[PDB]
């Protein structure tokens, strides 16, 4: 309807992070014509705003509420994996910390095109950084914006640091400039934009929505990608969509001759799409009546996700009123007057934090890159699990109780070794994936051993002169869970998601047999199809995983556009 009679040079399957940087990159000349489809609403929330309100974003209308298939291994037990729904997508519910890992990360691909001296121009192209000025790891006029946290607890943040200094961790002054070790502590810089949220909505698509060449449907739940198999090879015509929910007129968006399909659902929902078009798996499309495409193994697998648990510790009565818990609420779960204030004055203060912005990296055991990412909260996780504690902490406002003055140390296995899937429980493409984030199965016990490894680091830290000054205690996981086997049953019962989800259309070299894109980010067996989002990555680099997506979707319209070439090799003579 919205698109009857209408052909489109490209069409973006889902509105999210990746789609908002092609929408604005694709649409630039004026030539082409560019369709986004996002299942979500438009980005007007004020909770979107403010960055202390992600804590309102999981578990609400602008989010998936997705939970996985029982996890037998993590004390049976189904995991929410939040995931953002509306233009902006993950960009606009996430942290904010802006991490690209270590070059070692993407040597580590070994992907031709995609080492870590082709990526970093794309990371530098896309920045704009407060704090800073250009150099060989940082750009300065890009439409992302980056910036140190300009919220700040000066009692707690203080002693965190000066504590991992006391164990005898080196300081990371930066830990996206790949001239120096991953490891370290330090502040994590944020997508923020003096304390708003910098989200590729408001960055990349909100500033070019007058293009004519350029059409953007909310309310658009794509149902499958429309695909040909006349000439003698299967060829993308373009997207099915309903604009009414699953009782809704099946719409079809065309392309015009040499149009391409752009996969930009995300780890979870672009391998839903795609074997719901036909491309995945023979034998899970067979299942559910699915005719075969493209008999592709790789869509769904290589599900890679950080997992966390943490520790939390009260402070003495004396430093009471000291926790960001504390410069948010008043002791009636009252908004503060001071927080109010710095955020519309001058974009500073409490409302500026998603609290989890200062940490570091650690090498758990020798290994060549940090298998354990901290995150330190200068306020009390009242829960094991961490994004339970932040729904308690948006519901806890105006219950007239007070929130105790504590901190939380998150420990998080950045380069798992293990995987998840992601595949069909139905054959209705509205309903929710077969989710399994597969935490803590690898062969070793490698990911139990980072975390386990993390609650030792982070009580050695809470133990330290620098930090014992302000503390009174643990609460979690608290001396009841001692020994090694103790702590394992902690982890099983409170692990949880940090939020990264890559790896599930893994981009792979001419010879990788697990691979569903090849390094142009095509989609094997399939003419107009590609993947710009994160499934590509084939392994998922240490850090939260944003930047990196908006890296390869800068490169991807680079490459669309004819302004880059991807593979680099001299032909053989
Ligand atoms: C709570 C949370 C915290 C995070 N913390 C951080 C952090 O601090 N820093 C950071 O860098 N990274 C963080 N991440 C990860 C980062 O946000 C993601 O890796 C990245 O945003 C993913 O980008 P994407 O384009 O691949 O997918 P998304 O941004 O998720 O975009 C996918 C889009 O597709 C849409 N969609 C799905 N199905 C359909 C359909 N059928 N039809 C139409 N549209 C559909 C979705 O609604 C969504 O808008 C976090 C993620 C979340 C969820
Ligand atoms: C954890 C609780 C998070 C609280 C967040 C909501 C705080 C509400 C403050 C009152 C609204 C402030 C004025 C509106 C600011 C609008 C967002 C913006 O334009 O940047
Ligand atoms: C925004 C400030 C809210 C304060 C809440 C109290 C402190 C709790 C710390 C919670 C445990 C670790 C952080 C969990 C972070 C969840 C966000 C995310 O993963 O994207």
């Amino acid at each position: 309807s919205p698109v009857a009679g209408q052909k489109y040079d490209y069409i973006l399957v889902g509105g999210g992070t990746a789609a908002c940087v092609l929408a604005n990159r694709l649409s630039a000349d004026g030539s082409k014509r560019v369709l986004v489809l996002e299942a979500g609403p438009d980005n007007t929330s004020r909770d979107v705003k403010i960055p202390a309100a992600i804590t309102r974003l999981f578990r609400s209308p602008l989010d998936w509420n997705l939970f996985s298939e029982l996890q037998e291994q993590l004390a049976e037990r189904q995991i929410y994996m939040a995931r953002g729904r509306l233009l902006g997508g993950s960009s606009a519910t996430n942290a904010t910390l802006y991490h690209r890992g270590a070059a070692g990360d993407y040597d580590a691909w070994g992907v031709e095109g995609w080492s870590s001296e082709d990526v970093l121009s794309w990371f530098v192209q896309a920045e704009t950084n407060a704090d800073f000025g250009p150099g060989a790891y940082h750009g300065s006029g890009g439409p992302m914006r980056v910036e140190n946290p300009r919220y700040t607890n000066k009692q707690l943040h203080t002693a965190f640091f000066k504590a991992a200094e006391e164990v005898g961790l080196t300081p990371n002054s930066d830990f996206n400039d790949w001239s120096h070790d991953h490891a370290g502590y330090g502040t994590f810089q944020v997508m923020q934009d003096k304390g708003t949220r910098a989200d590729m909505y408001r960055q990349y698509l909100k500033p070019v929505l007058g293009r004519r060449n350029l059409q953007v449907l909310t309310g658009a739940a794509v149902t499958k990608v429309n695909i040909d198999q006349a000439a003698g090879k299967a060829q993308a015509l373009g997207v099915e969509f309903s604009t009414d929910g699953p009782t809704g007129e099946r719409l079809s968006a065309e392309l015009a001759p040499g149009g391409e399909v752009i996969m930009c659902a995300g780890a979870v929902h672009t391998p839903f799409l795609l074997k719901h078009s036909g491309v995945g798996p023979s034998a899970e499309l067979k299942e559910f009546g699915i005719p075969v495409v493209s008999n592709l193994a790789g869509v769904g697998q290589n599900l890679q996700d950080q997992p966390a648990c943490l520790t939390a510790a009260p402070v003495k009565e004396k430093y009471d009123g000291i926790a960001i818990s504390d410069h948010i609420y008043n002791e009636k779960g009252q908004i503060r007057k001071r927080a109010i204030a710095s955020y519309l004055l001058g974009g500073r203060g409490g409302l500026t934090s998603t609290g989890c912005d200062r940490g570091a990296f650690v090498r758990t055991a020798g290994q060549a890159l940090p298998d354990l990412q901290v995150r330190f909260v200068p306020g009390m996780a009242l829960d094991p699990d961490g994004v339970s504690t932040y729904v308690r902490f948006a519901k806890f406002q105006s219950q007239g109780l007070k929130w105790p003055s504590g901190i939380t140390m998150q420990l998080i296995a950045c380069r798992p070794q293990s995987t998840g899937s992601v595949g069909l429980k139905s054959a209705d493409p509205f309903a929710p994936p077969k989710l399994s984030p597969g935490y803590l199965t690898d062969k070793d016990g490698a990911d139990l051993a980072t975390l386990r490894k993390g609650i030792h680091w982070a009580r050695d830290v809470a133990r330290s002169s620098a930090l014992s000054e302000y503390l009174d205690g643990e609460l979690f996981p608290g001396s009841g869970v001692v020994s090694d086997d103790q702590i394992d049953e902690y982890i099983r019962r409170s692990i949880h998601s940090s939020n990264a989800i890559t790896g599930t259309c893994k981009m792979g070299n001419a010879g990788d047999s697990s691979s569903v894109v090849d390094n142009q980010l095509r989609v094997h067996g399939v003419e107009g199809l590609r993947v710009v989002d994160a499934s590509v990555v084939p392994k998922i680099p240490g850090g939260q995983t944003g930047a990196p997506v908006v890296m390869i979707a800068e490169r991807a319209a680079a490459l669309l556009t004819g302004k880059a070439t991807i593979g680099a090799s001299a032909a053989a003579p």
